[PDB]
């Protein structure tokens, strides 16, 4: 599925899938975080369930930074999946800075990369792309704990 770009081998980050691409991308991922409101969401999480995908369900108003404890809590989630053997699809949509924010956490977190390495490497993927100062913030946080 094109629209994802892969941070690793087992974790992409992506745009908002439509509700007519979800076969494709289901046959593509075992599971989903799914980092949009439910203001943003065109159809029910059901169908990635009818579909064979798990899903986490982590909102984050866009433009907005999680709170650190919600970021570990959705690493730690994409870590037992990843320990399963399973592909995993970080998304959100609009300017990206939410699924952005999430994956600069997966490499610090997974490979134990600075908070500025880690950066750079999603900057590279996603040309154009910002994190918030807010966003910025956070992860700066998640640095001084990891």
């Amino acid at each position: 599925w094109p629209s994802a770009k892969f941070i690793d081998g087992r974790v992409a980050f992506s745009r908002m899938p439509a509700e007519r691409e979800l076969d494709e991308v289901a046959r593509d991922f075992d599971a989903v975080v799914v980092l949009v409101e439910d203001y943003e969401l065109p159809y029910s999480l059901d169908e990635w369930e009818k579909r064979g995908v798990e899903v986490l369900h982590g909102p984050i108003p866009d433009f907005t930074a999680p709170s650190v404890e919600q970021l570990l809590e959705i690493l730690r989630w994409i870590e037992e999946r990843v320990r399963e053997g399973k592909k995993v699809l970080i998304h959100c949509m609009g300017g990206l800075g939410r699924s952005g924010t999430v994956g600069v956490a997966w490499l610090m977190y997974s490979r134990g990369l600075s908070l500025r390495e880690a950066l750079m490497e999603v900057r590279r993927k996603r040309p154009g792309a910002v994190e918030t100062q807010e966003q910025m913030e956070v992860l700066k946080e998640l640095e001084e704990r990891i």
